[PDB]
């Protein structure tokens, strides 16, 4: 297996890549400047003749703290739910999913007994999974018990046994559509045994950051994704799911709409809170993506397939070279080949992950830092790599992951061969 | 007590409610010819405006404090440096209880501890806001009131209540043009509130400057303080969280909000913000800092713009108050503000209940009762917020006109023993 002739060749082909004086970057979650551009309707879609919607103005408090009705209207079908369901807030999904968890921290969720705070919280979380899930969870006070995200959706088998036994277990937070990083969509069958397990706490909640629903990039073979606030409901735990999805990667990223679906009972508890420290989410906002996604060309889909013409070129750009480069058999590394989302898991077949991203950085190739995908200080295996596609153009994706590549066989044959 | 007073007081009021009227004066919002002069806004930037401060508008990157420009206009607001502000998305309100809570789960830049497990009480001023207590209420504060005098609140009250215990956490107020009484903090008081020596050394100061810039008036105007630079020289420069917004100034509801405080205070902001956010609409931030600069004089052009449909229904409100109660005070007293959204009135009898009740029968929907005070602790029962920026003037009269009515039927009943 210790070869010093493929060390001799690893080190020379990075040497020539190293060389090149690259300056590229492979962590950025960020949509391409062609993907804004299918966006810039939204800017002047509205004007002064568009002030009035739902019999209310738009540049006045009266609404209510849910959102504009044509907004909850929309993002009910979005989410497969009711207008009563949804509810409508500013440019940040993760903001209002720290909301929620802040509220259930600070007051307690619908069924619960008492505040989280006081209860010495767990958070069910998958990994690998997003750095920011983890990151908002622990500085929020959750202790953070991880299961391993399975080719169809979580270990769900391990979901029972942390949430059946200790009721400070309060909940799993997840990405069910597409997952971060990933790429994995739950199933159907772990979806409806997920929305009733039996849980030990009462008010056991389900918060599926469901980022990537309708943002697909192969054509036909898609993924079907599932209804937690219906599952739940028929389940016969109503409050459990709070589905919450974004705008960003479908009009712009930072200036788009965060919103959540969940029980009618849950929409009230949620308006209260909010209700207290706010008049009401910007209304013109969402007056602005009603009337650009309904009167885009094909719909809101017509705008994702549109997106997909840019991004899904540069999902297969790595396919091809790092399929080219490390080959097939997983000598190397093996990695995903997702149906939709935003990025590309990379598991390298040795723990030399961080060595990858020490390597790629000196040949001038950024790469999302080794341990991100689980929580801080607790990647037991050092081998998976997030990988971000959709920035940056076709041409500097290939150059970047054949600097990759290149550093993965360097960084293999010398753990093999002792250094 | 007089029973023929209280005849006419009675035929009068029943004038009144023979015309089945349907006014309102307590929906503190700004006319629909207020927000006609910001349409603009709506179509400001496009295609070609889509990049900022080396940053395109559309995409992540910026920082979770807001855009540099932003953050630069809104120094100059509130009388600091961009490294001072923070611009966030659309609630002043928001930012105090994302800040507030901050505090409660993590603890202030100075603190030993998170403020939640330390049975914190926080002061307000009173006749105060409404929104300020559910808000204070809500998140776990014990109210401590303080009685709001001509030029700011009791400073010596304040002091009282801040130096012996460090369960006293702070003090939340309206320094310009305050909710509902129309007081601007003095320059002594502020200096004094800056400088006091408050026993919880992470003691902070919540300045809801809501009104900072929003005047009636031409000539004798308010001169707003400015916390950051009095808390600073006075040597606690992590003190001051002066929070202000948009809502009044472009759209109520579709404006910004931002705070100013010391570089560190943000950078501690920063941290909590960006546990749970990417960053703030960098796009409404833009539109912002583009129609502002652009408008026609400015944005004290804006607000002299506002005070033009404004500034009549105030004086409206003073003229058909002063000619059914008199001016000695015998009915009724109340402020003549000279900027900010809101009147006080204060009812000679305690019979302010009875006055919101009568009205409500005759057509005039007035603020609740006890609104000014916290929840259920009003001792006076006199207080009235009227908010006369929503309708026209002319129905502001007519409005006041009933409740001018319901004031003297109000006090002939007292009087009389009913």
């Amino acid at each position: 297996e210790a070869s010093r002739p493929a060390l001799d060749l690893a080190r020379q082909a990075y040497e020539a890549f190293k060389a090149r004086g690259l300056n590229l970057n492979m962590q950025r979650g960020q949509p391409a400047d062609a993907d804004f551009d299918l966006s810039n309707g939204l800017l002047t879609v509205l004007g002064a003749e568009d002030v009035r919607m739902d019999g209310l103005d738009l540049r006045n408090y009266p609404g209510g703290v849910a959102g504009l009705p044509s907004a909850r209207a929309l993002f009910a079908g979005y989410l497969d739910v009711k207008a009563e369901n949804v509810l409508v807030w500013n440019n940040s999904s993760l903001e209002l999913q720290g909301l929620v968890l802040t509220f259930a921290l600070l007051h307690g969720v619908r069924g619960s007994t008492g505040p989280w705070l006081s209860q010495t919280p767990k958070m069910i979380v998958t990994v690998p999974g997003y750095d920011r899930h983890f990151l908002l969870l622990q500085t929020l006070g959750f202790e953070l018990l991880t299961v391993d995200m399975q080719s169809d959706g979580p270990d769900v088998d391990a979901v029972e046994r942390l949430a059946g036994t200790d009721p400070s277990v309060k909940g799993i937070l997840f990405v069910p559509t597409y997952s971060n990083p990933g790429g994995e969509t739950i199933s159907l069958e772990k979806a409806r045994r997920l929305a009733g397990l039996q849980a030990a706490a009462p008010d056991f909640t389900i918060f599926a950051d469901d980022a990537y629903r309708v943002h697909h990039l192969v054509e036909e073979d898609r993924a079907e994704p599932v209804n937690f606030v219906v599952l739940a409901r028929d389940a016969g735990y109503p409050d459990r799911a709070f589905v919450f999805a974004s705008t960003s990667k479908i009009t712009f990223a930072g200036a788009g709409l965060g919103f959540v679906a969940s029980s009618e009972d849950n929409i009230r508890w949620l308006s209260k809170y909010l209700g207290a420290q706010s008049i009401g989410p910007n209304k013109v906002e969402q007056a602005r993506h009603v009337k650009f996604l309904t009167e885009y060309p094909g719909g809101l889909e017509g705008l994702m397939r549109d997106h997909a013409a840019i991004i899904a070129p540069k999902f297969r750009a790595v396919d091809e070279v790092l399929r080219a480069e490390l080959g097939e058999g997983g000598e190397y590394a093996t990695w995903t080949l997702p149906k939709g989302g935003y990025f590309i898991s990379l598991d390298t077949a040795e723990p030399v992950a961080d060595r990858v991203v020490k390597l790629a950085e000196a040949a001038g190739v950024s790469l999302t830092p080794a341990g991100a995908t689980y929580p801080a200080g607790q990647d037991p295996h050092n081998r998976n790599l997030r990988l971000a596609p959709t920035r940056p153009p076709v041409e500097e994706v290939r150059t970047a992951m054949q600097v990759v590549a290149a550093c993965i066989r360097l960084a293999t044959e010398e753990y093999r061969a002792g250094h």
